């Protein structure tokens, strides 16, 4: 089904996480490798020669080995394998296109976005540009029936597209966490600094687990109900960046070959929500994609010509992490109480919904 696209956005996941990083040492990061990765798949269906290679070569492909005609292809099977799923799992994703009112956008892009990347693009006046902002906001606001803030705050009115990508998630655990289990304990920013935190807590719990005494860390899967997974990243105390520097996908392979199902004795995860707002610009030049932004941008597939490039590419990212899994709720010893990774996986392609670091649960 998806063994090569698969490959691809893993290796995209890890570039992205550390360029991330780079940007925010210590800090927090969410981010969703899958929805980056449809965005700027998206955005080369309307891109030609050098900036198209350099989108490819930027989101991980191997051009020796596929083609842009072969990957469109293969995204649009893998974006309708999840539009599969039950409403055990619910995966609110969005991928929107904001481009100056005054260049045509010929029907045959909009066409192929919608039927190959369920996106599609719009004309938008970028002169009356508080006006802009109030509708390209509007955009992300329907990606949730709960509210959230402005994704779009300062927007040139010189403005020529901006790229909008966003994700929200819904799934259950198949292992709830007990409210009445739900206490006060300490969360280590540092060996010496700490803070209070809601922990969850599981007892007796026979799961996927693995001790990795090469990379000092341990692993542990937890299930959804849909067919998916959070693998939760527990570093050795000081140990995080020596973690972080072997973070690929042969690692990820690795981790993932050698967990073992075991009983748990005691097992304590935060109760928390984390969410990222990014301005990708900095990142995408970071990983190679440079003619998309300026003059000698060949976007001709969207307009029929080269008279456009990319002015600013916005992502969101709100995963929660409850009792029941995202919604809220009425001896071998995991103590999740340290600085920690989360990556959450889908089983039936093997791609990244969230790539995550949480260095403190309530900032």
């Amino acid at each position: 089904v998806d063994r090569g696209l698969a490959s691809a956005n893993v290796d995209f996941a890890f570039s992205l996480y550390k360029q991330l990083v780079l940007k925010a040492p210590d800090k927090n990061v969410i981010f969703s490798p899958l929805s980056i990765s449809t965005a700027l798949a998206f955005l080369s269906l309307g891109a030609h020669n050098t900036t198209l290679t350099e989108i490819l070569k930027g989101l991980k492909f191997n051009l020796t080995e596929t083609s842009e005609a072969e990957i469109h292809q293969s995204f649009q099977h893998l974006l309708r394998t999840l539009n599969q799923s039950s409403d055990e799992l619910q995966l609110s994703m969005g991928n929107a296109m904001f481009v100056k009112e005054q260049l045509s956008l010929l029907d045959r892009f909009t066409e192929d976005a919608k039927r190959l990347y369920g996106s599609e693009a719009f004309a938008t006046d970028f002169q009356d540009s508080a006006a802009a902002k109030k509708l390209i906001n509007d955009y992300v606001k329907n990606g949730t029936r709960g509210k959230i803030t402005d994704l779009i705050k300062d927007l040139d009115s010189q403005t020529m597209m901006v790229l909008v990508n966003y994700i929200f998630f819904k799934a259950k655990w198949e292992m709830p966490f007990d409210p009445q289990d739900t206490h006060q304990s300490r969360f280590y920013l540092s060996k010496k600094k700490w803070v209070m935190v809601p922990m969850m807590s599981l007892h007796h719990l026979t799961i996927p687990y693995f001790r990795d005494e090469e990379l000092s860390c341990t692993v542990v899967q937890l299930n959804y109900t849909g067919n998916a997974s959070a693998l939760f990243i527990l570093p050795d105390q000081d140990k995080m960046e020596e973690v972080e520097a072997m973070l690929s996908r042969e690692t990820l392979n690795r981790w993932g070959d050698s967990l073992e199902f075991r009983e748990i004795g005691e097992l304590y995860l935060p109760k928390f929500s984390i969410s990222r707002d990014y301005n990708l610009n900095d990142i995408l030049l970071q990983l190679g994609i440079e003619e998309a932004f300026t003059s000698k941008a060949d976007l001709s597939g969207i307009t029929g010509a080269r008279n456009l490039a990319v002015s600013q590419v916005v992502h969101k990212a709100v995963l929660d992490v409850f009792e029941e899994g995202t919604e809220a709720s009425a001896r071998t010893i995991v103590r999740f109480n340290r600085p920690f990774l989360m990556i959450i996986v889908d089983h039936f392609t093997w791609s990244i919904f969230f790539m995550s670091k949480v260095t403190n649960p309530k900032q």
